[PDB]
């Protein structure tokens, strides 16, 4: 991990960048504000190319869609939450998710969103906007406090909740038990595994296939390559992980590093050729009014 760039938000004393992901243009880089600006950064030279007011409180978490036409993003405290963004031309809002904290495209095609609100999955329709489907159960409910909702990569399967529901029937077809009172869980992008927290189960027999305590209450994203899991530990303008990231071989769960950066980390994601890895890391302290993060880009 060595760094090639750094940069912070232009023209801010407190530099607020609170998340980021890099556009389908390979050179820019998409970074979210605490005040809830969508920017587009050169990643390199950190000049802001461009500035959107999106949001009414920091934004959380941006994701585009492959293509280059689509954004979601997600927000604090405003309404709405969670937004959908068109790319193509001009810059606007295609549809609005009113209360979800959390929103995620579709992985195989790219047709829907899904949301998490508190323990509800919604599911929508991209073009239309419509609900398609809400996925909730109160007596399979682990009430995870961190619930992030999510398509498996083909998406005929949902995990909400630590609960797995087939999306066609909108049936839940297994509950995994509650063993964190934080983190629901992701698919391994090869679609035969799911991670919840320190357990890794089978999605065939559910049976347990590894005990992975260093993972524990950590937000788990792969490479595009689906070879390297990094992993941020969620800490106890507060950051939401410490200042440290693991990396696990994909395959064998294997450790490969644990990395200090010092800095508490707001986000990180790597670019599709996985050359490199962003980190929005906060300069000064956890007990400050404001917050004050750069962009690194590390190359792997
Ligand atoms: C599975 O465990 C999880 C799951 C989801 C999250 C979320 C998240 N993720 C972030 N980034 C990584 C994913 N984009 C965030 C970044 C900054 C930030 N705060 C908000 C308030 N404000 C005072 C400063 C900025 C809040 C964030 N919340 C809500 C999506 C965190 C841990």
């Amino acid at each position: 991990f060595r760094p090639i760039s750094v940069f912070r938000e232009a023209n801010e004393d407190e530099s607020g960048f609170t998340c980021c992901a890099f556009s389908a243009r390979e050179r820019f880089l998409m970074l979210g504000t605490c005040t809830g600006q969508l920017k587009l950064y050169n990643v390199f030279s950190g000049q802001e190319e461009a500035s959107y007011n999106c949001h009414n409180s920091a934004i959380t978490h941006l994701e585009p869609s492959r293509d280059g036409s689509l954004l979601l993003t997600s927000a604090t405290w405003s309404q709405p939450l969670s937004a959908l963004w068109g790319m193509k031309s001009v810059f606007d809002m295609k549809h609005s998710f009113t209360e979800d904290h959390y929103v995620e495209f579709s992985k195989h095609s790219q047709d829907r969103v899904i949301g998490t609100k508190g323990d509800i999955a919604h599911i929508y329709d991209i073009q239309t906007g419509n609900k398609l489907l809400t996925l909730f159960n109160p007596d399979l409910a682990n009430n995870y406090k961190r619930n992030c909702a999510t398509f498996n990569p083909t998406d005929d399967l949902v995990l909400n909740d630590g609960v797995l529901w087939d999306v066609r029937s909108a049936l839940a077809i297994h509950k995994f038990d509650k063993f964190n009172m934080n983190i629901s869980g992701v698919f391994h992008p090869n679609g035969l595994e799911v991670i919840i927290n320190t357990e890794i189960w089978d999605l065939r027999t559910f049976h347990l296939l590894h005990t992975v305590p260093a993972l524990d209450q950590c937000r788990v994203v792969f490479n595009h390559t689906g070879t390297v899991m990094y992993g941020a530990m969620l800490q106890a303008m507060k950051s939401p992980f410490g200042s440290s990231f693991r990396t696990f071989n994909a395959t064998d769960y294997k450790p490969i590093a644990t990395i200090d950066v010092k800095r508490n980390i707001f986000d990180l994601c790597t670019d599709t050729k996985d050359c490199y890895l962003a980190v929005i890391e906060n300069q000064g302290s956890m007990d400050a009014l404001n917050m004050d993060t750069v962009c690194r880009l590390y190359e792997v």
